[PDB]
């Protein structure tokens, strides 16, 4: 009786067209997610800024913030297990979330994911109570709720799923433990009994569902687990008729390991999609005041390999959220969703677009394909997917690489 | 000894800037070569259209094609033998030069290329008496000695080298033989000495000097031989300071097999090249009345990585010959030079840059590497060629990719 | 619900220990697999001598081959589709047993594997209704049945690996068809899913189990199949305890191709394991009175690295099979098992250890991969291997190399 | 006007069969070549030992010893210019030669060769007045004049290969400079002109000579450098009707590394030229009281090949040096030769054959093939190679692995 429902959030201040394609809000989807909790909690998070005083601000916007928090500690209070892994190089330094759940009984380990493999834990996932799970770009935050546009997928009543992400779990909370190393070959428990040529086969809602996890990186992919990087090239060497894909950031650049190399991967597998294949490629990316002005010429350079007469067709647009009177928060206003949809398959990832991503950094992302069932009146994800995206290129915040009119509160140029 | 000067042919009525650097005529160095021939003469060739009338056109620019014509022939009445081997899908299908060289009593063999990889015999080499070889991108043609511009490379009296070429000539002349197939595996007597780690040495008129070639496509590459794309790609990649490139045409997919698939190698080399090592890039492509205007997306998506600011600088400039009154010479006034500069290396090369080259299509590429000697006069092989490349760089007859103009002479799109 | 039963077969007038282990006779598993068929059964095998008289010799040992001919026979009356895949220089000339079956309505194809690759289809697999395979050493024979020593592996209920092997029978037969050349590139119609990186994950009669198949030459290896020669040594240096071998024939250098050349790749990888890793190795060779005297040196030489004090044992022993008063029969009285088991893994193929074998015959292989169930159940597939060669290695038919008795069976020194 | 000398030292208490070739004593060349030297003198050492009192034994087989080392202050007393290199982590480290010799006023530079590449500076080769060389394997130790068997070359009045040799030291000194790297690119000058493929040929007394140098590791080989492992390879497979080598230890593994790894290159050459090419094969390892016993496994795995009848002889001895009453002396009495004669080359090295000595310790290598004259009087130095090793075979010296005799002083079983 698996259940799959796509959730999204809106950030304040975004109104989008009339009549246009939504889903399920994510503040609401965590809270019932923790509500029907009954045994236990396991979430993987970056990082904990649930309340407001964390971060050193003071506004309105952070209520469903410390609403998550005391959700979190009214839980504990019940006799709930709770489980946090989150990165040793965490990124808000002054926040006390952690601490104060850890006081209030629940078990708190620090992944060292710096020193292990020189990266950090970017993975945000739940499983809760060893039956639902939820997937998707969404950090333990306020501004996540509230600020910054997510996308992500949370499953109801799919136990095989569910201990297939504890299995990714338990690699993180068993890599948590002090001076612990990487072990040479993982043993016979975490390895994962669905991938990329043998999904999990199930009926959702009453609709056929093929689904499978990719983690990353290959040093903590167990056997039998498909890695990140080789999901997103099936997904899109599979394509027929179009990729339509948004992430936060994109260039086939390595950012934080020294020197500096080309990664030329994700970008010669959409070329060679839309080109060989003749594949409408469509990509969109997240422009803030926190962009780096660098990753334009490689959009720039993937726009012009455009060219109609040939049946080659690639455009790429940016995203721009309007900052409005939300100034004094800081990394917030933007475009966060990570995923792509494709005429077959729909994939919903966690991690951004990049080397590091997928050597180094800690990820986790999910395939789905839900192929026409019983009812017609029913949409498959794919088609939800589409909408989506179809909704976010038609809205006015969606604007080309050519158009640099002034009041985008992006630094473009730079 | 071993001698080696540039040799290029500068079209008829087609002036340079004054003071420009030049370098030896191509007519009068084959001149030189069949005067200097005693013993034998060995010629691999794409195709042969050595008089007017065996094209059809009534034109006065034919004269030194019948003058070279001409004195092959004497060569052939004075006892001395010639080996021609010619690709069998030949172009100039109405050729009847090289009827006449056989009845004088000439060797000529009809490579198979077209039935063996489904490719065609582009390689333009030249060796004779075993002493003294030229090699470039100039075939035998009345046209490409007046009417095109090329750029090739001739070396005097030094023998090893050209032994090396005989070997790769003898592997054309053995394919030659009817009812021939492609042997597994090759002979010891097919075996090159020099290669990318042990370049040949010499002391070229007291300027210290080392020297390979290379040969395509791998099914033709015997134990020991460089690949041209692997020469190419060590090219590429030793390069710290720039990369000067010429070629008539740069499409980064395959030109004639089916399906058509993209093939990033040389792109991606060039990109990885520009980004990481920080290495300026230029690129000068040919302009004809007759090329494919599905090149110029992909010179555009190479030029738009050109942000000066992050230490990466791409640039590409067209270059146009005008056409004047020889519209009636077909297949002419195009630039035909197909070499790599950079600043310890230079490439001089039969192949262009796509896929076939270097799958199924045949080809030999020479990679040069000059150092300053003890004399304080002369200049180095790779001083030479940047500054002809710069002298090509900075005329009139070449404009940015966005310096589409009336008065042009390329497709330019349409 | 796959089901993974090791099938073997025991000669008449061999005599076990008492107790010793022992698996499924291979003539019932042939009888049950022919009887379940009703679709359709392929199978690809070296040559067809399945009735006492094609050989030209009567004995009662012929009544299993007469009783499978029937079955067959049985088969193809019911409408049963029987595809056959045969090498063209077979081995037993006089077989009239396939032209009865092409008379009853099969579908045999010669391989012209001489002219292709200079080899041999000694590839011996069943896939029977699509859904059941049979894998081993032992070609149709009637002395293989009860003459000759085996050991297979069946599977039953496995449909999606019985795919996997249906790839490479139908590349098999569509070698066969009249007037055929190699492929440059194999479609993707016969590009595999599972290989050593990504194996079969199933619950083999509530066991978890991994599985992949091989394939050889490198020429008819389609893309994403691993090669024969590549699963073997993968094979090998994973084990870290021990590692078992039963081949028939063990040579290091080719056995066919002129001039000889020396072929160390399996021997070095062997001697790298057991100096490198510390682990336990064990060789069996098949000693009939057809093997080549030349065998031993190498076999010495290999053996002759055991050093117990610096923690390198190696030991090869030599099991012969009696002749008594079956002499009459030719190709007979061998030990045809061809496996290696190590710890981790088990490893069931076709073809011997020769340079020939992995780049010029056609051969596959099964590696199986057994962890402990949370059952208690049985024992794994690798426990069983192991203690099926160590009562072989045990057997008064064993001896060691120096052990030459006078009344042995094989050539020895000759 | 070169002239090439071989030079071999025997120890006292070692004599020989009547009628055996013997070459110039080695302290007489050495005393010769200081003597003659007026200009300059570079050498290059793993230690310096040249008095009894450095080890701190009294005994009458150190005079040679202190006479070099006064010699070699009387050369410094006619300001002659004399630099030394050495590795950094020496044998001998209560030695006080270096010391006293830098005080006299010669120069000597530390190589650090254990922190660069992990190795040692095994190198023994001097460069008198850049005319005249010696390279062989004795070191700077009164023990490899009296007390050792050694062999080594010298070559007279030879300009090139006196300035190749050079070469190879100054990259040896410019690495002794304090607190150094590896040079990414060695500069211009250390680039050789000799190498395997472009010999320096010359008529050595009148007879015609083709040599070159071979240097070690990979991280020391300049532009042009063949490497001695190369050099190993290329003098291996180019013979044609035998293979004579001698050297102090033999093993197919790494000696000093972790963990340790299998090394069959050698002996894959080996086997290969044995069984292939029909070569007798034969080698020569020296035995003592500090011999490993481990080596010993690797030497039966080698001889037992041993093949009559299928055209295949491996033999092997070792050689044993009687200790008699000079037991005091450590690490001496044994033999230290190390080169390979074949029909058409004769390689003198200073290494042994172990990863080691060909991955990162340091080493040098001299291949001479030296054709028959017009004046059949000179010998050729491959047919005195030859009669010098068959000399050494044939002594009562040799064991086969096989004796065992317990008056042997050898470890053999330990
Ligand atoms: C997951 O399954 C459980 C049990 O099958 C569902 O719980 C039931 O939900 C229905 C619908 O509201 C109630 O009428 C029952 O009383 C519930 N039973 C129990 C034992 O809880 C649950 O709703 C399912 N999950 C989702 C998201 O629907
Ligand atoms: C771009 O794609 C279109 C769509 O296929 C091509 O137009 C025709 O499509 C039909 C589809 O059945 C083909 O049978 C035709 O061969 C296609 N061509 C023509 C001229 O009808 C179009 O040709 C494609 N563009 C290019 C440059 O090939
Ligand atoms: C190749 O070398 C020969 C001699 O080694 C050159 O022949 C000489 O050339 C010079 C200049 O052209 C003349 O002054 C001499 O008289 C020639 N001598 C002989 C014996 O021929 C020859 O020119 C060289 N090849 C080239 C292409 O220059
Ligand atoms: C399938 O099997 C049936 C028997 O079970 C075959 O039936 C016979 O066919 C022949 C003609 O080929 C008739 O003369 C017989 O009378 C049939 N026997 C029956 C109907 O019992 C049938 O031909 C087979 N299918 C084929 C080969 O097409
Ligand atoms: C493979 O699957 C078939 C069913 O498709 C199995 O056949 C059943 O086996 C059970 C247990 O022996 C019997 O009780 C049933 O009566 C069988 N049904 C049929 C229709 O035959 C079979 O046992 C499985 N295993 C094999 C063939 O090895
Ligand atoms: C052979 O291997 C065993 C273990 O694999 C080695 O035993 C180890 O020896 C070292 C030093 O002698 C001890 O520190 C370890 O505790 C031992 N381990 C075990 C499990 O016993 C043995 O030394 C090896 N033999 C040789 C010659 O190296
Ligand atoms: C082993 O070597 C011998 C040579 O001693 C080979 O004998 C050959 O006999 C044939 C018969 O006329 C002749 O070619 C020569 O007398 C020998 N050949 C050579 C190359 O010397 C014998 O054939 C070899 N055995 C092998 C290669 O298996
Ligand atoms: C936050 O702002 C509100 C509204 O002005 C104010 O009442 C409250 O005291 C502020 N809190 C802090 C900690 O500044
Ligand atoms: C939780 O457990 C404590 C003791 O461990 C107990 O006092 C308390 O009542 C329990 N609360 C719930 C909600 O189970
Ligand atoms: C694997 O899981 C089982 C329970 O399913 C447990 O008993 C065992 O200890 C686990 N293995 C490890 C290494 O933790
Ligand atoms: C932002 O500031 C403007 C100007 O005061 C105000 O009209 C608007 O309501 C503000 N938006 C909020 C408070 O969300
Ligand atoms: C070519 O043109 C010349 C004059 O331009 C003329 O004399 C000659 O006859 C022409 N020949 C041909 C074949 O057209
Ligand atoms: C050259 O060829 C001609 C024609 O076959 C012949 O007559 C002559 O003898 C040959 N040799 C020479 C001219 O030295
Ligand atoms: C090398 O061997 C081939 C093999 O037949 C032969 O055709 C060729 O002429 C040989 N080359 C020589 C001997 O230079
Ligand atoms: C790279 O760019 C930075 C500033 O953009 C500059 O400081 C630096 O010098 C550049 N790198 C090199 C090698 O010049
Ligand atoms: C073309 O012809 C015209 C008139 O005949 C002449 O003025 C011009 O110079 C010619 N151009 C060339 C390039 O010869
Ligand atoms: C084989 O069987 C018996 C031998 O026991 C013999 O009499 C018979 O004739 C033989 N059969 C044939 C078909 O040759
Ligand atoms: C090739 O693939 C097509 C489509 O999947 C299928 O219809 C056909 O039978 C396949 N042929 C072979 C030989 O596998
Ligand atoms: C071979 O001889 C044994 C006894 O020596 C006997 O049991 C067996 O039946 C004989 N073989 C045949 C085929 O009769
Ligand atoms: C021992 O050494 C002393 C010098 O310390 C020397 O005089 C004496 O001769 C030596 N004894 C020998 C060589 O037996
Ligand atoms: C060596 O140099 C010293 C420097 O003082 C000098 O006294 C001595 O005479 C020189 N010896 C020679 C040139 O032989």
């Amino acid at each position: 009786s698996c259940q799959l429902v796509l959730v999204e959030s809106i950030p304040q201040d975004l109104p989008s067209a009339a009549g246009s394609p939504s889903a399920q809000p994510l503040g609401q989807a965590w809270l019932q997610l923790l509500d029907t909790a009954q045994e236990s909690v396991h979430v993987a998070s970056y990082y904990w800024s649930l309340t407001g005083p964390d971060i050193g601000v003071n506004d309105s916007s952070s209520q469903l913030g410390e609403a998550l928090l005391q959700k979190l500690q009214q839980l504990l209070g019940r006799n709930i297990s709770l489980a946090v892994a989150t990165s040793s190089p965490t990124l808000a330094r002054t926040s006390t979330d952690l601490q104060v759940l850890a006081a209030r009984g629940a078990h708190v380990r620090q992944v060292p994911m710096g020193r292990l493999t020189r990266g950090v834990l970017h993975s945000k996932f739940w499983v809760v109570d060893g039956r639902h799970i939820y997937m998707g770009s969404a950090n333990m935050d306020w501004r996540s709720l509230t600020q910054v546009k997510e996308l992500g997928a949370v499953i109801y009543n799919c136990s095989h799923l569910a201990q297939d992400l504890e299995k990714t779990f338990q690699t993180y909370w068993v890599l948590g433990v002090p001076k612990a190393v990487l072990p040479k070959t993982w043993p016979q428990n975490f390895s994962s009994h669905f991938n990329r040529f043998q999904p999990f086969h199930g009926l959702f809602d009453g609709v056929p569902t093929t689904a499978y996890f990719s983690a990353s990186p290959p040093a903590l992919c167990p056997q039998g687990r498909t890695r990140d990087l080789e999901a997103l090239l099936a997904v899109m060497g599979s394509a027929q008729e179009f990729i339509y894909a948004s992430v936060m950031e994109y260039f086939p650049t390595t950012r934080f390991s020294h020197p500096p190399r080309y990664w030329p991967v994700l970008d010669n597998a959409l070329r060679a999609a839309a080109f060989g294949k003749g594949v409408r490629v469509r990509l969109l990316v997240g422009c803030g005041l926190n962009t780096d002005p660098t990753m334009f010429p490689y959009l720039r350079s993937l726009q012009a390999l455009s060219n109609p007469a040939a049946n080659v067709s690639v455009d790429v647009k940016v995203f721009i959220v309007p900052v409005g009177n939300h100034s004094n928060i800081p990394f917030s206003r933007v475009n966060h969703s990570k995923f792509m949809v494709t005429e077959k398959a729909a994939y919903i990832g966690t991690s951004n677009w990049s080397e590091d991503y997928f050597s180094s950094t800690a990820g986790v992302g999910l395939v789905v394909t839900q192929s026409p069932g019983a009812q017609p009146a029913g949409a498959t994800v794919q088609e939800q997917l589409r909408q989506l995206f179809e909704r976010d290129w038609s809205s006015r915040y969606a604007v080309g690489l050519d158009g640099q009119a002034p009041g985008q509160d992006c630094v473009w140029q730079g």
